[PDB]
């Protein structure tokens, strides 16, 4: 059987930089028309002049012939001027502005502090009409790590939302029934991500039988009522949750070690498995609209003009995508996948 | 310059494995520790005298001359285990418990008990003959949430086995939860328990928050706070039937720092004064050599050990990396520093 | 190593009657605590008298010391009053009722018709809660037996379950992956039985390199692909297929000749061979729910107090198994097993 | 009664066996056809010229005065024959053919060949000689479904074979799918086929529904219908390159009524009226005579017989049985009743 769909885009990646962008960039580029460009780099994107330098890295490692377009974000913190985001808006170089949890001592340059440290260009992204990406959790201390999510929705996105009322807001790689259920009953100005191993596992697939550094990322994986929880609402076919991957690449040096780093490097398998999820709940008739049409009509851009299809051929994902002085372990590497691009 | 003398402590539940690994770890268990509960769960388990004879044999080679330390072996129980075995072990002087591991649960327990009907009989003989039952207390079914599966295992399994065998003792091993921590203080006084060093400093945010670390990752798993808790309050309390037991499990770095990494933490070479730091932190280090020294002696029937510890409140820090044949092996808290060491 | 398991039920076997039925009763009531025994004798069970008389010649079979109660059987046919069913049913003598294929020509006291014909016993069935056991093949001239399961789904099985949604129905002996599938996607009003030689081979084992005829039964071994499927589904751990072994003896001299008839005597091998499938994959955690929980659990029957112990143990299977004037052939007889009851 | 004349025919496709059972099966054949293309797969296969003049002696030995029977004879394939020894037996009128079975693909096959390769020196000789191939087309690896095994072959040996090799003649024996049907009728000049009369009297239905049919098993196996009216089809349309073949295999009664029965239909004695049967059926008696006495001379450059044969539909009963010196033998349609019969 084929499956054959309107080309999709990614409403979340990380493409990194230098040599680890070269290697990653073409699974995402051979497949995704746009993709939303995170902007945690060393020196996070929060200048126009740095995001369009950003911008030409990422193209300058395109290979030849994919029509590809990275939309790029800025990321914001304390010491951020309102204007520098509207200015980048404005020009076509912003796309959108994430929001990371915030955290007292984080540095000015670096994050935020509090939603009330940066009203003014929360405020200022709700009278131009960009779109606010939100890392959903509260990082404080005394807070269970399973417990961030469902507790950022009441301590910070309520009171936000209930506030910049005409704010676009996209709730990004949502991981509990919390979060589903919040967004389903929100209003058009709520949307949500989310990704391959929230709708494929649960913290068991992680933790029973050995721990899985490579299924850990952030927001951590859930209970088995969670994912439930998340399955359920793609399948429903709800117009606002669309395809973010998170694809987060981290060597395999830096995440088989005594601390690993949480990220799922899953782009060069995310679609196949986006396909095998939606088939396991009887709703591939879903699929096209979740990889290729809600997040276009979120953020009022045109869907692709061209297509990809899936063949129902099983291919085995490597386990190994090599880097110069290290290697990427993809997720779900070395497994024999149902759904594969043609 | 604190200094904290206590009799000479037991590790009630101890993996030693086998060849080289071995030899590296029981001296960080027989310089400390008068006995040990050696646990069965080798690659080939332990099920018969002659195995487990010549496994104490392998354990002894390796034990330093001048370490008073005497390995308590124990039965691996399995679905098919005839009952004689395990009475002639323990008639012989070779087994001094016998261990339920529910099938899949933990490292090397593919082998394990899949339901107690089916080792009624063995447990029935280990009642009349005074053996003590030690047990693995969780539920396996992959329906069952990781965090839930001791709790689960309380109302499904425990209780009900109790309720059966009114006479036989049983230890709750290496409990991780407020809803154990209840049980067996609320239990009756065949009831025991054991607590490591790495529930009662820990919780799974330390193993999760700021990248996962699979040093910390050891079954039961690390549980919520309010679960560490519990278990702090319990040992803090002076609570008799709770004892140190440090379910020591370790594994090469290359079984540990991988894709799929091994349960267990080496805690051997670190734990008696974790055990005292947490004691301490809790204004209870007036219990502290109960639960290292008499309480699980007077649970199992044996006589309280002789010789003494020492500990000091002087700064030591875990070696990074302990040299193996052919890998390498990290030990709980490597690189840190702790606030008490056992004075040499 | 030792499988040690709760004894198990054999829920699928064929007992004969006469000289035959005291030879073979022996290999069933030795391993099993209770067996669903067909009704298909010269004169068919179709009178609660007929099976009280049966249920006895089978008792009166059985060795000393085993402990097996044969579960009996009513065949379904045109004829049959529903009342003779219902009586049978609350009088503990039937414990089910078997349908056999349908056809036009078949004498209404020895088959049906249609299942039109029989809706009135099948609406009874549905009512007092007696599950429907059903060989599920189409045997009309124009349908190439290979495909007459599959045509049977379609056809009669789907039909029926629509109307009939409370009706406990077990899908014989499947043998294809049509059936796995439909099986396995039902609910849970929809179980399964799954012979060894289904497990064990495919056609080619029947056809290549000679002609088999102690591998010929019915429904016909299909190709590998649906070995394959029954083999992931066992595997799998669902737990709505249980063991029965369809053991069908037959004289040699009616297996070894110009027309040969269709069955195989299993029960002697049957639990072995199961055993082996299981450890090929990977799946003996699930070989007791097969053989001894399942099977209660959909019928709504105790499982079994005792237990059987199998073994490692590298034994051979008899040649032939001696009758008053002919034989028995084995199924794998004269080759060497990996496991054995002990 | 409606009577069918039709000049001598020719089998394209016989096994005679050897000792007792070609004494016994030989007067089958000879009586008939006036030629035969005596297959080479004996217990010792045969592979040179001094082998097949002395079986083709023992062949000779058992026709009865008054046949007018010539035995045409085969070269068996193998891997190390060497092309001369083909070619010696060509030019002195000892072999008209060469068959290639593959490894183990059918009866006394296990020194069949193994790749098209390793006899390719051999082909190329029989190509510039034009000495035809007739070849057994079937793969035979473990993991294909023995219904697949005939298409497979078409796409994975013989279309490469003949591609390399345009001037080879080539005949796909005893054909028994569409897809053979299909491509034999597709094919250039260089290609034909023969059909035996099982192919197209029954399908596999026949030999599996009701029972199992040991007398009906022969290889390539019996296909779906789809496949019989395929064949039916061919030569009802009078198609030239489509001939006559048997495939006579007589095996003993007590080779075929057993725990492994052996492959092949011991057609011989009611071949000829069975044809006669399916030609009628598909209204294709004015194709009859082509089919079993013009097709094959025509493809092999052999001249058309001079006799004649004739047919009477006139009910005649097949034997039952037919005795050999320590066994039976049964013949294809054994005990039935039969529309055309050949007349004495
Ligand atoms: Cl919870
Ligand atoms: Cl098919
Ligand atoms: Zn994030
Ligand atoms: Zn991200
Ligand atoms: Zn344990
Ligand atoms: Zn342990
Ligand atoms: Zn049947
Ligand atoms: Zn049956
Ligand atoms: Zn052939
Ligand atoms: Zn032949």
């Amino acid at each position: 059987q084929v499956l054959k769909i309107r080309r999709p885009d990614d409403w979340h990646v990380h493409l990194r930089d230098g040599d680890m962008l070269k290697t990653v960039v073409p699974y995402t580029s051979e497949i995704y028309g746009r993709a939303i460009v995170m902007p945690n780099l060393a020196s996070p994107i929060t200048t126009v002049d740095a995001a369009i330098a950003y911008r030409q890295r990422i193209l300058d490692a395109v290979p030849a012939g994919h029509d590809f377009t990275p939309l790029m974000t800025c990321y914001l913190t304390d010491s951020l001027d309102a204007d520098e985001l509207e200015r980048g808006f404005h020009e076509g170089v912003f796309t959108a502005a994430k929001l990371y949890p915030a955290n007292a001592t984080t540095n000015s340059s670096h994050g935020v502090t509090s939603v009330d440290a940066i009203m003014p260009v929360l405020e200022r992204m709700e009278k131009l009409g960009i779109p606010l990406l939100v890392h959903g959790e509260v990082t404080h201390a005394d807070v269970d790590i399973f417990d961030r999510e469902a507790r950022f929705i009441d301590t910070v996105m309520e009171p936000l939302r209930q506030r910049l009322t005409a704010l676009k807001v996209v709730f990004e790689h949502i991981t509990t029934k919390d979060a589903a259920q919040y967004v389903r009953d929100g209003n058009d100005y709520l949307a949500a991500t989310i990704t391959p191993q929230h709708l494929m596992f649960n913290r068991n697939d992680m933790l029973v039988g050995g721990i899985r550094p490579h299924l850990y990322c952030l927001p951590i994986l859930k209970r088995n009522i969670h994912q439930q929880a998340l399955r359920e609402l793609v399948a429903s076919g709800f117009t606002r949750a669309f395809l973010g991957t998170d694809s987060a690449p981290h060597s395999r040096h830096r995440k088989e070690t005594s601390c690993g780093c949480a990220g799922c490097f899953n782009a060069p398998s995310a679609l196949g498995s986006y396909a095998a999820v939606f088939e396991e709940m009887n709703a591939l008739a879903h699929f096209e609209a979740f990889c290729s049409l809600n997040g276009p009509q979120f953020y009022g851009l045109p869907m692709n003009t061209g297509w990809v299809e899936l063949v129902r051929d099983e291919q085995q994902i490597p386990g190994n995508i090599a880097l110069a002085d290290d290697s990427l372990v993809p997720f779900l590497a070395g497994e024999t996948v149902r759904w594969s691009v043609k």
